[PDB]
């Protein structure tokens, strides 16, 4: 597979579509509550892109229906926004991309609704935690397998399955492009890691067994198994001299 390496000019241009992704984030995170459905989340989020001279990158995205994902609880990712009441104590991921004078930022977070009891406060602690270490190993010459090792044994070793079927991805003018990032791996395996690279790391982390559904019915939503929680963190980030640069901050 081909991977494209970026000039100077492009880090430009990603750091003002992460940036924005990021802002997005940061603006929903007052109308996170109970009783608030994922579709007026959806509407919130999609105006403010729009508003800033912005494409909602999940719009229509292989059909997906609306402007954001919204995954709750046992949601793994790429939940739907809909029309049920979110209660206190959920859990839930937005999901956000924007395209930006032709380039992409894409970022996720969870967001507590009322008050979250321990476990799912725990569970999403390792999870951002598990994202970092990932992130944490990048820079030229380290190898893509270093990634996925780094979240896995983390994730693990504070108790808690990775999520194997769906993966961070190259990123730029594309919204997924090559090389697939996974989020579990052999230590010092894969490509080599180059000065210039953009991607993201988006590790989903379950409280229970690592096995996941995608629902036939709609095509899109994933959920555990075993009906534990999940939850995932996501940033897009860039390879430099000095190891990383995350755009989405
Ligand atoms: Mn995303
Ligand atoms: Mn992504
Ligand atoms: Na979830």
């Amino acid at each position: 597979s081909m991977i494209k390496i970026h000039t100077e000019k492009d880090f430009i241009k990603m750091r003002a579509a992460g940036k924005l992704a990021a802002e997005t984030l940061d603006f929903i995170t007052d109308h996170v509550k109970p009783n608030v459905t994922t579709n007026s989340l959806n509407d919130l989020c999609h105006n403010f892109i729009t508003s800033h001279n912005a494409i909602p990158a999940p719009l229509n995205y292989k059909g997906f229906p609306k402007s954001i994902c919204t995954s709750i609880n046992h949601v793994v990712c790429h939940g739907i926004p809909n029309d049920k009441p979110l209660k206190n104590g959920d859990i839930v991921n937005i999901d956000v991309t924007v395209i930006l004078d032709g380039w992409y930022g894409d970022t996720s977070r969870m967001y507590y609704v009322g008050d979250v009891a321990i476990k799912p406060k725990r569970l999403i602690q390792v999870t951002y935690d598990a994202m970092m270490k990932g992130i944490e190993v990048v820079r030229p010459g380290a190898k893509l397998g270093d990634i996925g090792y780094a979240i896995q044994s983390y994730a693990e070793k504070h108790n808690y399955s990775v999520v194997r079927d769906y993966t961070g991805h190259g990123i730029g003018r594309v919204f997924h492009d090559k090389p697939s990032i996974l989020n579990y791996g052999r230590n010092g395996t894969g490509l080599t890691l180059k000065e210039g690279m953009f991607f993201t790391v988006e590790p989903m982390i379950n409280a229970g067994n690592y096995d996941t559904i995608l629902s036939k019915l709609d095509g899109w939503t994933v959920t555990t198994r075993d009906k534990s929680l999940s939850a995932q963190f996501e940033h897009t980030i860039g390879v430099t001299k000095d190891g990383f640069e995350i755009f989405t901050l």
